[PDB]
């Protein structure tokens, strides 16, 4: 029984669905641009398919996230894109520093710059398709249906054609490693075709073969960029015998004759290693295919009906996590119509409210979804810009592949990890932290070579005990940490203090221990970093206060400023959330300090870079109190950069030079502290008026909301939730629905990026619940991490539920609510931390809290604003009912 399963559903094939939404760069090719607008993606976090559904020659494009370009063996001197020459071990950075410090507004940063060779950087690439050819002499059918099961984690197509029903599933299996193709003919001996699984011909190879020998055939080769050796294999298994199979007509394919079912499974792996400066297993050719083959012959040992269930299982216990209730229509409601029809609907304004609630939860669920098939604990390799699904390959990088499908640190890659803890899938954050942890050893190399910050033996020192790591925006699977070519988007150090927030909130959501450790060495190290190598007193044209140096704020504006909002918003958290680290760990190191003496004359280095006075106070306490990171201007907007007047503008009136004219600038980069950062918040409001300002600015011409990039309407879903804004919020969750989503729900730039996806599941996690803000009561007390129920509600949403969510403090959190207000939260206590609830929609002072048969006592604790929390002791395990006042 399906029925109360989530699907995405069509009545026609890929190349049947509409393509005409915004193409984008490198997708000019109709078959690539069909490919992501039409497609229907399945994974499990290191093999992917993309299923068309095709009657007759069916195609599902393939991919696995190791086979990437570039790295050791792309050249002799792969040194991760660092221009020894150029970075000149910090003096570059010291002497422009220097400049900025005597005044300069900016300074010439061509030689902060890295990364020159697009044959080292490389790229993700599509590693080919799977072809599963019927033969069909006409491609005529009737009762076709293509879907998407993301309850089951399933893709499905089903069709009459001649009499014969056929039907096809596919999954991709985490427990047994493995994918998995069902197919089903309705009469004997009516199911015949053949399989094969070209490479992409657009990477370079050596010694490619494809091969039949049982019922397996291999594909099997090394790149020619770089030796990586890749191996994917398709184990064809005929029910109980009923067939023929046999060797193909041109040896490179498996031919099926009167079946009956058939289960292929399919398999595939490189030897890629996350494992500086090598990043390979040491595997030969020959051990890579025994690995690969034993996957598919445990896989075809266990049987179709064991593999399929534990995969069902294995995935519905991450899926299932979660409920939201809206009011939808769906698959099974009377009047359903397919999700093509459903987003047209939507877009032309005709759609019904229960079909606009429709489209909007199963976005919000896709986003859960998307995170399950691309990024598990065990997956070698975080999300990239397509989570890991392509069909564009090229050797180089910024070729045939746009912008590499890569690591992209200056908000796409922090994107792709925001919903991950909010909407209850904590686990596969892993992938991210080792990824960051993956940084250390070659963003030492960086740090060194541009910052003049060397770790004595940056390959042994452990994490935390080095002298600093540097990463910059574009990133790869082969630490390639080096600024970029171009500074106008090539350097941004801060990327490293940003995805140090998405791994530091593992721990804030989580409360466990091993996690503390690991985000503490990586938050000492970098704050380390920032304090002794990149931070100085700031010249004129940025006031009194430490800055970061020379700075780029994403991605527009004036070349090498005197720092800018954006690396010193960041810095400020990561030095807040280090010391919020160290305190949970007894500040074994002695790192916090104090501001005691504090002044940014502290800083004073002599030539060699060595400060002047080996004693002064540069504590992170010390440093953190010295950034004073917000400032508004003269429209009474937060400052993109220091010496800003009004808008855009310097002091003086002219125009900041590189400011995108009509305000619709894509990033929001000074805009951090208010998401996904806790400079900027509900309770600590100070700078919260210009912050709206700023993003009004950003998201408006007049009353007129305007589009953008999806990425962006994602991150501007998120910051207006935080300011507590759900019906402008709401707004911009319509416009990225209208605006940049293609058939297939895949989010887009133009191209596909699957960034937005993330945010809006993220965006929409923020309206339901916040867990950020810190709550001072009238007596001063403290309550960090507060769970805030329904800051920023939408007016369109009258009434619904959710459940599943979780909250820092590591609480999950359920909340049904109608007319607008709250009628019960369920808050589940998983480590026994004491609750501090707010209800934004009700007032938690007209509520109580129960656990099971008992009432507990809640202490109702009240600010300034007249606002209260529901204070109350918890146990772990425990989950309390909070309901409105009952006489
Ligand atoms: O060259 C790498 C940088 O590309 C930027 O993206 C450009 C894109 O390459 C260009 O074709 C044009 O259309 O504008 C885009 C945005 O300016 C990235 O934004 C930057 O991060 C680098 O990847
Ligand atoms: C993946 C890329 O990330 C940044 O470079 C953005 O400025 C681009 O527009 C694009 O979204
Ligand atoms: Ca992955
Ligand atoms: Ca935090």
């Amino acid at each position: 029984d399906t029925s109360k399963d989530d699907w995405l559903w069509y009545k026609q094939p890929a190349s049947q669905t509409d393509a005409t939404a915004t193409a984008g760069g490198n997708y000019g090719n109709p078959d690539n641009n069909r490919w992501q607008q039409t497609t229907l993606p399945f994974g499990n976090g290191k093999i992917g398919g993309t299923v068309w559904g095709e009657v007759s020659r069916e195609r599902v494009t393939f991919n696995e996230e190791t086979l990437w370009t570039g790295g050791p063996g792309s050249s002799t001197s792969y040194n991760g894109g660092n221009n020894e020459t150029k970075g000149q071990n910090g003096a570059t950075l010291r002497a422009l520093n220097k400049q900025l410090a005597n005044g300069a507004e900016t300074v010439n940063p061509g030689n902060l710059t890295g990364g020159e060779n697009a044959a080292e950087q490389g790229n993700y690439l599509n590693w080919g398709d799977i072809y599963l050819d019927y033969g069909f002499n006409d491609t005529t059918v009737t009762e076709y249906r293509r879907d998407l099961n993301l309850s089951k984690g399933k893709a499905d197509v089903t069709f009459k054609h001649d009499g014969v029903t056929y039907t096809r599933e596919y999954f991709a299996s985490n427990p047994d490693n493995v994918m998995v193709a069902r197919l089903t003919a309705s009469k004997a001996g009516k199911l015949n075709f053949n399989v094969s699984m070209p490479t992409n011909t657009n990477y370079s190879k050596t010694g490619e073969t494809t091969t039949v020998k049982g019922d397996t055939l291999t594909v099997k080769g090394a790149l020619g960029n770089n030796g990586l050796l890749y191996n994917s294999q398709i184990k064809v298994v005929l029910d109980n015998g009923e067939g023929t199979l046999s060797e193909g007509s041109d040896g490179a394919s498996l031919k099926v004759s009167d079946a009956k079912a058939v289960t292929l499974y399919i398999a595939a792996a490189t030897d890629y290693k996350q494992k500086y400066p090598s990043y390979r297993t040491g595997e030969t050719a020959a051990e890579v295919n025994t690995r690969v083959a034993k996957v598919v012959q445990d896989a075809a040992n266990k049987g179709y009906t064991a593999v399929k269930k534990a995969h069902i299982d294995d995935h519905s216990a991450i899926y299932d996590r979660v409920k939201i209730d809206l009011g939808q229509s769906g698959h099974s409601s009377d009047g359903a119509v397919a999700t093509d029809a459903l987003l047209k609907a939507y877009q032309r304004g005709s759609a019904t409210t229960a079909q606009k609630r429709e489209l909007e939860t199963l976005v919000y669920k896709y986003g859960r979804y998307l995170t399950i098939g691309s990024s598990r604990e065990n997956s070698q390799l975080p999300s990239n810009l397509q989570g890991i699904w392509s069909v564009t390959a090229g050797d180089n990088a910024h070729g045939n592949t746009p912008w590499g499908s890569d690591f992209h640190m200056n908000v796409n890659l922090q994107m792709n990890y925001w919903p991950t803890y909010s909407a209850n899938m904590g686990e596969l954050a892993e992938p991210l932290i080792e990824y960051v942890e993956g940084l250390v050893k070659p963003g030492r190399v960086t740090a060194k070579v541009y910052a003049g910050a060397e770790t004595t033996n940056p390959e042994t020192t452990p994490i935390g005990e080095g002298e600093g790591y540097m990463a910059h925006t574009e990133n790869t699977a082969y630490g390639w940490t080096a600024p970029g070519q171009s500074f106008s988007w090539g350097w941004s150090p801060a990327a490293v203090p940003w995805i140090l927030q998405n791994v530091y909130e593992a721990y804030e959501y989580s409360g466990d221990p091993a996690l503390l450790d690991r985000v503490y060495a990586l938050l000492k190290e970098e704050s380390h970093f920032y304090v002794n190598y990149m931070l100085h007193k700031a010249g004129s044209s940025s006031g009194d206060r430490l800055t970061t140096g020379v700075a780029y704020s994403p991605e527009q504006g004036p070349l090498g400023t005197d720092g800018n909002t954006y690396e010193s918003s960041l810095v400020w958290q990561m030095l807040n959330d280090a010391i919020e680290a160290a305190k949970a760990k007894g500040d074994p190191d002695g790192l916090v300090g104090n501001t005691t003496d504090c002044s940014a004359d502290n800083w004073a280095k002599n030539d060699s870079g060595n400060f002047t006075d080996a004693n002064a106070n540069r504590s992170w306490s010390c440093a953190k109190s010295l950034l004073k990171p917000i400032e508004v201007g003269d429209s009474g907007q937060i400052k993109e950069w220091y010496f800003e007047g009004a808008l855009g503008k310097k002091k003086d009136g002219s125009t900041i030079s590189g400011y995108q004219a009509d305000n619709q600038h894509r990033h929001m980069s000074h805009l951090l502290g208010l998401f996904p950062g806790d400079l900027i918040t509900i309770d600590n409001s100070e700078y919260m008026d210009a912050a709206k300002t700023s993003l009004r600015y950003r998201c408006f011409k007049g009353n007129v909301l305007q589009s953008n990039t999806g990425w962006a309407i994602g991150q501007r879903i998120n910051s207006w939730a935080r300011t507590g804004d759900g019906n402008t919020t709401y707004q911009l969750v319509e416009l990225q629905l209208k605006n940049a989503m293609y058939a297939n729900l895949f989010d887009y730039h133009a191209p596909f990026q699957i960034a937005g996806n993330f945010g809006n599941t993220s965006g929409v996690d923020e309206m339901l619940l916040q867990s950020n803000s810190t709550f001072t009561d009238t007596a001063g007390k403290k309550y960090v991490n507060y769970t805030n129920i329904l800051p920023a509600l939408p007016d369109a949403w009258a009434g619904g539920s959710v459940s599943g969510l979780v909250a820092r403090g590591n609480f999950t959190v359920g909340t049904t609510w109608k007319n607008g207000k709250a009628t019960e939260v369920r808050l589940t206590s998983n480590k026994g931390k004491q609750a501090a609830v707010k209800i934004t929609a009700g007032g938690a002072q007209n509520y109580e809290v129960k656990n099971g048969d008992t009432a507990v006592n809640a202490k109702v604790v009240t600010n300034a604003d007249g606002a209260s929390l529901l204070v109350f002791d918890t146990t772990a395990g425990t989950t309390y009912t909070i309901t409105k006042k009952a006489s």
